[PDB]
Parts: C-alpha cells; structure tokens; sequence
C-alpha cells in the first residue's frame, strides 16, 4: 500500500502532431489524456494500420 | 570569368507529375523552375518523409 501527497508524483504528456504525410489523423482522450490516432494504407499486405500513440 | 554566347550551354527542366498515391502534392519553385513535392509517413519507421525534386 501507498500514501502519498498529490505533489509526489509527477506525470508528463505529450500528445504527437500528425505529420502532413499522414493519410488520416485525429486526437482521442484516454481517460483525459490526448492521443494522436494515426492511419497509414498498407498496399504490399492489403492492409489498414492503425497506431494511438502519446 | 567566362565569357559565352547565349548558344553555347542548354538547359533543361521539368517538373514530375504528382502521382495519385502522393498524400501531399504542394508545388514549389526555385528561380522560375517549378519543384514537386510530397510527403508520405513511413510508418515502418514511425517517420515522415518529405521530397522536393526536379
């Protein structure tokens, strides 16, 4: 068990800017943190990938 | 210094056509020739890719 003053820790965000090379692009919140949800067309494996990140 | 007549030296330009699969396809020019660029994200590599070209 834990306890712990709200100062004790520190946690730090930062959300990826979706480069202009990015077939789509848009921002999601994880429980009030912004994530980048990118999505690039894989044509040699006919497929779709998709990556959230931050 | 040198010293020529406007016959002696040729030059040749031309732009690439933006194909259909570029995502970004801005046009650009450097001294009066006119430059492709395009974009595309690697996403193997997590990165983008800019080309500027003639």
């Amino acid at each position: 068990a834990y306890l712990w003053h709200r100062t004790a820790f520190i946690l730090a965000y930062r959300t990826p800017v979706v480069p202009e090379g990015a077939k789509a692009g848009a921002s999601f919140s994880a429980n009030g943190v912004a994530l980048r949800w990118l999505a690039d067309y894989d044509y040699s494996q006919l497929g779709d990938r998709t990556l959230l990140d931050v």
